[PDB]
């Protein structure tokens, strides 16, 4: 029941991630590790503690190098992993960046929204692509030879389930999602008319309304099981939902930072508020080729 | 009770185990880690792996913030793989062995002695002398042997607790382990070994053996009159026992160590000399190591 554009449309943004997408993390080297004002520090005390997480690397040869975080006893020993969880976003986002380069629609807009567009939806295209590789029963991100183990707490999966990221993770693999559908998600929150800094509103929300409508006819064509009733209201909820926690962490970002610079020259370009001139890098990789 | 001698025999020994054994290994600094991500050769490759695979180790290493890095062994490939761990393992030997020839330079017995009878005695009793020292650090309840931040852990070869202790080097520190032996009596060990009148190259046999004599003269009276008399009748004898049998062991993997070294170069500038790859000559970093 899809249209031949609705097919093509479905087409290219397939082909963009798996053109853009190392699901191995094969390509993600020369990372951070760990090495072998009183208020705002009991804030961003807890933020870290949130979403604390073991980091596991695997070895073409086998071997296995287990790192476990220190307990939350002192101070800045939550700022352990913060380092190469910075280069690690950094390179997610590197990829979406190329994500967005190849799909035509994006390509043809001027190049001051595609950097509002991008500095915009960079966060939550980066946790669409981080569920894809989520595993849910054992609350760990399998990034080929990295994977990051949520450390277990005195609540549980209760007390976890209080933090909306660790909740949004939860909620949106249990959809059970399609690849076509993550891709078109990620299409309708990089195509947002509303982001700042974003001047053709109306060329964008008619791109952003089309990828959407592509999406409820994929779900009506492929999905008739009543497990999956209400799926596209469910999911542009779930967007929704994104769009709010993108905010918060946001602004957890920036008290972390303040406190303890830890960001890559990129992510301080996509925090910072001519645009090109402020986010050189950013344009550099958007003039760019694949 | 002990003669005086016999008494400062001890003393000395245990004064030179003070300023020589790191027994924290908090000094164990910058040393090499596993990486984070033919027809007779085919032979030579095959006694390698097997060799490699008798002592299987994970190695922990405890932060200061607490944190826990825990490396895992590969199991074996067929490559290079089986050589992960060596060059941290050549780093620890090294180490270790600077320790010992220090250990025997504060020893006034050792010292009288010629240069060139130091640097045949510190050759053929270095493997034991570390091992020695590991022994003291070997937890046999965990398998773990704890240097500090720095654990090694034996791996579960799915037979364990009878397949390690087919081993003769993991059999040597259970057994030594449970014989539970005083810091004194561990030292006393090592004097036996470090003097031993029949390494290769000794030639004044008669000096070093009179010796060891007294050496082991010193550890059957201290095992006598500071142990219970009749249930520690035979400790002595078997302390001499475990040494007879870390002498076969040191030339088994003196063995395997050479092999290892002829397909995977591995060994630090100090370790080649000690496993010859005038005697003076041939060990020109142990001779200055030993003149300063
Ligand atoms: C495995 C991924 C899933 C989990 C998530 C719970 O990962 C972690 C696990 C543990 C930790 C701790 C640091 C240990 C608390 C953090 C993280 N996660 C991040 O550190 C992150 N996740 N996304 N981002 C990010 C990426 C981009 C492009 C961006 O551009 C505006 C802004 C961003 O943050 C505002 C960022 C910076
Ligand atoms: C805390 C110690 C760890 C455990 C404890 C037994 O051991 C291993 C456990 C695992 C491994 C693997 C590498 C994983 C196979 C090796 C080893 N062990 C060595 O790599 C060693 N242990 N001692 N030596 C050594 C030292 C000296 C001065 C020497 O001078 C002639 C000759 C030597 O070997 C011929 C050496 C070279």
């Amino acid at each position: 029941g899809l249209t031949e554009e609705q097919r093509m449309m479905i087409r290219e943004l397939m082909d963009a991630q798996m053109k853009t997408f190392d699901t191995t993390f094969s390509h993600f080297k020369n990372f951070r590790l760990p090495g072998v004002e009183a208020a705002k520090w009991s804030q961003v005390r807890k933020d870290l503690c949130s979403l604390k997480v073991s980091l596991q690397l695997r070895g073409e040869d086998g071997s296995v190098w287990n790192y476990k975080p220190p307990a939350d006893s002192g101070g800045k020993e939550i700022f352990s992993l913060l380092p190469h969880m910075a280069d690690m976003s950094t390179y997610m986002f590197k990829g979406i960046i190329s994500f967005a380069k190849v799909i035509s629609y994006f390509r043809d807009l001027p190049i001051e929204d595609q950097i509002s567009l991008l500095k915009g939806a960079a966060f939550e295209l980066c946790q669409l692509r981080f569920n894809t590789v989520f595993n849910a029963e054992t609350g760990t991100w399998e990034c080929g030879r990295l994977s990051y183990c949520l450390e277990d707490t005195a609540g549980g999966f209760q007390q976890l389930l209080l933090e909306p990221m660790l909740k949004f993770h939860y909620m949106l693999k249990k959809l059970q999602l399609h690849e076509e559908e993550y891709v078109l998600m990620q299409a309708i929150s990089l195509f947002s008319p509303d982001r700042p800094g974003v001047l053709q509103h109306r060329v964008v929300d008619q791109l952003q309304e089309q990828f959407a409508i592509t999406l409820k006819s994929y779900i009506e064509c492929n999905r008739p099981q009543p497990a999956h009733r209400f799926l596209f209201l469910k999911i542009m909820a779930m967007l929704t939902e994104l769009r709010s926690i993108n905010a918060q962490h946001t602004q957890r970002w920036l008290r972390i930072q303040d406190i303890h610079p830890f960001a890559t020259p990129l992510m301080q370009e996509l925090f910072g508020i001519s645009l090109t001139e402020r986010h050189k890098i950013l344009h550099r990789l958007l003039q760019e080729g694949s």
